[PDB]
């Protein structure tokens, strides 16, 4: 089973990319996929489960209690029987925002939920801080491969670079490696050239350019991924291609993070605003 | 002294808004201002100071040690003697990203850095999570009043709403209140209407609309806030007006955060 962690800044397209890739892997490549939501926003599985928001493991522990919760309560099946979990986490202000990810991954390991017949487990992880439960997939090697979603914006590549510092720290301990940067386009000029240079500099590749396409919001309105909603659309084919390149990827690196000065110089070099 | 925490999503304009407001309070309103950076990005003070970040308290503790650090090492004076500190934070992957904020605020309280003659202390706080040292200014009441920077974008309003849940939690314990949402415009149609509706619904106000203006990047290139670079520019006068509304603000609320469904429905309404 390939254990894959998807990191990136808030709003960059982690859950859009993960869900669409998961649906494309199942539909176009006949793969068994599990999605484990590790983002307090807790909408990482909504489009696979056709719009019904799933109860988080933390909310169930809170209401029904530890020794009365079964795999069937926490794991729901959606499009093509893709298995879905939401870690959840405590209320803003209360304790560590990542604590639910620890409890959730611990329980899935305890209960053998990550079965040997899975082709892929995706952890959709909040990446604005790399600490607590948000770091666990990298620190404890729950995922062996990382892809970072970014775009042509300073804060997106700053977040990417920061996540890469996490990977450097835990590379020898955990065996975790960077598989690539996914460009989730924000439709800005220089974006592709910028990320080609960024990825070369940190020692990886931009594995795929995902276009910004209105079909994503049309599919969201119909409570679906693009592959489920309209598998003949170009955007479905883009996720099918991203899915292919992830299946076939053999380039896993310890990245070489940049200084703040190098990030700022590379932004002005490609006229990213 | 008014103790003010500025929260918001990464990249929303917390440090641009804080530094320009601080410069406008000093220049237009003759105020003594202290800025305490509580964001690991650690560039919260670059435009008040000469440029290229100041050393963080955490990096100095790491290299020279506590008990060999003086106030003068951590607090730098910039435009109109605005005093500046960067908390810093551990390396990504190493411990809690907020732990430096706690150490830094504790040390400034220890060493009496927040002198009674200060009109304003601004905490520039990472708002993508509200936990550990990022929650401390609200949980332990180091700031009494909060402004949230947002824009038309879904994740900016999601972050605002989530920060409001933090404020609700600590409202009775700490006496923390929300003073308003600052719209730092991303130059999109519907933005003003979106934030008017969002702020009414959660029981606050959009205190000020900060236009997207190229003068900010011209001033950054000159290593300056807009007030320092060009105080006669409209954008300098906008920060002077935001500064005025903060000085005169008497509307401090416990907000009523939206549910997931309410927030999602209102985001698709103003897409
Ligand atoms: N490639 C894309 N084209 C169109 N809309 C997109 C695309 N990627 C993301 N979106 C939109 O961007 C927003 C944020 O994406 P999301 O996947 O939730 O981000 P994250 O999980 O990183 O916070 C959503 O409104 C989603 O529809
Ligand atoms: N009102 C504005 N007009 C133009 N550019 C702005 C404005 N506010 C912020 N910016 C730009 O947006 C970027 C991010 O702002 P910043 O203050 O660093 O965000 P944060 O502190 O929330 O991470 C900077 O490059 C800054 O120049
Ligand atoms: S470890 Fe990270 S997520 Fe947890 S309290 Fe600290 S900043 Fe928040
Ligand atoms: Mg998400
Ligand atoms: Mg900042």
């Amino acid at each position: 089973t390939r254990k894959v962690a998807i990191y990136g800044k808030g709003g960059i397209g982690k859950s859009t990319t993960t869900q669409n890739t998961a649906a494309a892997l199942a539909y176009f490549h006949d793969k068994k996929v599990f999605i484990h939501g590790c983002d307090p926003k807790a909408d990482s599985t909504r489009l696979i489960l056709g719009g019904k928001p799933q109860e988080t493991l933390m909310d169930m522990l809170r209401d029904k209690g530890a020794e009365k919760i079964t795999n069937d309560d926490v794991i729901k099946k959606g499009f093509l029987d893709i298995q879905c979990v939401e870690s959840g986490g405590p209320e803003p202000g209360v304790g560590c925002a990542g604590r639910g990810v620890i409890t959730a991954i611990d329980l899935m390991e305890e209960n053998g939920a990550y079965t040997d017949d899975l082709d892929f487990v995706f952890f959709d992880v909040l990446g604005d801080v790399v600490c607590g439960g948000f770091a666990m997939p990298i620190r404890d090697g729950k995922a062996q491969e990382v892809y970072i979603v970014a775009s042509g914006e300073m804060m997106a590549i700053y977040a990417a670079n920061n996540i890469c510092k996490g990977l450097v720290k835990y590379a020898k301990q955990s065996g975790v490696r960077l598989g690539g940067i996914i460009c989730n386009s924000r439709k800005v000029d220089g974006e592709r050239e910028f990320l080609e240079e960024f990825t070369a500099a940190i020692g990886t590749k931009m594995i795929h350019f995902v276009p910004r396409d209105n079909i994503v919001q049309k599919a969201e309105f119909n409570k679906k991924t693009v592959t489920e909603f309209a598998p003949e659309e170009n955007q479905a084919k883009e996720y099918g291609e991203l899915a292919r390149k992830i299946i076939e990827n053999d380039e896993f690196v310890i990245p070489k993070p940049l200084t703040m000065d190098q990030l700022e110089d590379m932004v002005v070099k490609y006229g990213i605003a």
